[PDB]
């Protein structure tokens, strides 16, 4: 059984916690109910690989967190979210970015960027733009929807398979 420590961040309410809540129990959260910050292990096959996901769904960013610490040192992929209603989390993206590598000490991190809310007609960010940011930091772009299901299960197998391939590549 292979670990994967997976770290979901970006701005508040882009849908971290309706992403990895879709992804480990197959339920959207009702629209008005309290996020938290936690953690959650989850096994699953990916690509026929058997895999134990150990996903932290960050929040409460101005204050202290002792498990988002530890997370940020050791984590192995992180899934920089922001929403596709949103322009300002999307022009914050760059900043997360930076906060991994400053932690990381290292340009070469595995990392998916992901446009979430794509069920929304009130679109802001262009597909083409974020797919460029993406293009830029070498990294996939995905787009979902926690709501409607879309590329749930994408996003987070896709930042598996980069953390996989940055293993191989570095042995
Ligand atoms: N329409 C739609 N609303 C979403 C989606 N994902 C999250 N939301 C809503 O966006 C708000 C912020 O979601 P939340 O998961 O709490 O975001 P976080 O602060 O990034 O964890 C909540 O009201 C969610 O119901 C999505 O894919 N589509
Ligand atoms: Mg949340």
């Amino acid at each position: 059984m292979t670990e994967y420590k997976l770290v979901v961040v970006g701005a508040g309410g882009v849908g971290k916690s309706a992403l990895t809540i879709q992804l480990i129990q197959n339920h959207f959260v009702d629209e008005y109910d309290p996020t938290i910050e936690d953690s959650y292990r989850k096994q699953v096959v990916i690509d026929g690989e058997t895999c134990l996901l150990d996903i932290l769904d960050t929040a409460g960013q101005e204050e202290y967190s002792a498990m988002r610490d530890q997370y940020m040192r050791t984590g192995e992929g992180f899934l920089c979210v922001f929403a596709i209603n949103n322009t300002k989390s999307f022009e914050d993206i760059h900043h997360y970015r930076e906060q991994i590598k400053r932690v990381k000490d290292s340009e070469d991190v595995p990392m998916v960027l992901v446009g979430n809310k794509c069920d929304l007609p009130s679109r802001t960010v262009d597909t083409k733009q974020a797919q460029d940011l993406a293009r830029s930091y070498g990294i996939p772009f995905i787009e979902t929807s926690a709501k409607t299901r879309q590329r749930v299960e994408d996003a987070f197998y896709t930042l598996v398979r980069e953390i996989r391939q940055y293993r191989l590549k570095k042995i």
